């Protein structure tokens, strides 16, 4: 299958090269596989969810998100025109208040939440989480992740934007979770992009256009924008066959684009998302 005009992010996942614009995949396309969305809701109603997405749970008054950035990050996961696993199913858990905060008690109850809740679900294909949220410092944090992955999820996480050592953050440091960070059109790292030796991956994370709340698309950046390709990435193989949850992240790492960005510090991987597809 091939999309004209995508997003630069996408084409850059399907390329050997920078610089294309059409996106190449499987037409499978995630269908039977399930990714959880820990953030701050989606707006399940968006036309581009296709009625796909749902919440699941949430721990505060309401379980809409009135921020966006949940919206935009499960647009990248799923969402017809801005994801990578153009089928699979999206279910949301709203950990995180409208101000985009929540406290770790609270993201430590969600991951509980989708490690039970996954029996609830069907998805035969396998089951992905992503979580583009992150703080100083917390082993109890970083358990809940090791859970969480443990239970049989393909766990993906955010490096963090404070260009440091991922090493002080949580859920970042978990070694056992998929650390993701953040490059640029121009196969650079991102200016912004945590690094470390507890990265395991590169995604496209600036200037990324999803969908937004309200009904409306809008580019942001982040290592919260690069952590959904390859949670969308992972839902697209595992549908594929290719892999499992337990090794998605060391399959992906495997098969990625080897030294091709720049700036990437002494002792952090020089590895890129790639889906090998060959249309």
């Amino acid at each position: 299958a091939a999309q004209t005009n995508a997003p630069w992010g996408l084409a850059r996942i399907s390329s050997t090269s920078p610089g294309t614009s059409t996106y190449y995949y499987d037409e499978s396309a995630g269908q039977g596989s399930c990714v959880y969305v820990i953030d701050t809701g989606i707006e399940a109603s968006h036309p581009e969810f296709e009625g796909r997405a749902q919440m699941v749970k949430t721990y505060y008054y309401s379980s809409r998100d009135g921020n966006g950035h949940g919206t935009h990050c499960a647009g990248t996961v799923g969402s017809r025109t801005y994801g990578v696993a153009k089928k699979t199913q999206l279910f949301g858990v709203k950990v995180l208040d409208d101000n985009g905060s929540g406290q770790y008690s609270t993201i430590i109850a969600g991951m509980d939440f989708v490690a039970s809740d996954k029996n609830n679900r069907n998805c035969p294909k396998g089951v992905v989480a992503s979580l583009s949220l992150g703080g100083g410092y917390s082993s109890s944090v970083n358990s809940a992740a090791a859970r969480l992955q443990s239970s049989g999820v393909m766990v993906a996480v955010a490096a963090g934007n404070n260009n440091a050592d991922a090493r002080n953050y949580s859920p970042a440091s978990e070694p056992s979770v998929c650390t993701v960070g953040a490059s640029d059109r121009y196969d650079r790292r991102s200016s912004f992009s945590n690094y470390g030796s507890v990265l395991d991956i590169f995604g496209p994370g600036t200037s990324i256009l999803s969908t937004w709340i309200g009904g409306s698309t809008r580019s942001i950046s982040g290592t919260s924008m690069a952590t959904p390709h390859v949670a969308g990435l992972a839902a697209y193989l595992m549908t594929l066959g290719k892999t499992t949850a337990a090794s998605a992240c060391r399959y992906i790492a495997d098969t990625a684009n080897k030294g091709d960005l720049s700036n990437i510090p002494f002792g952090t991987v020089n590895l890129l998302a790639y889906n090998n597809y060959q249309a």
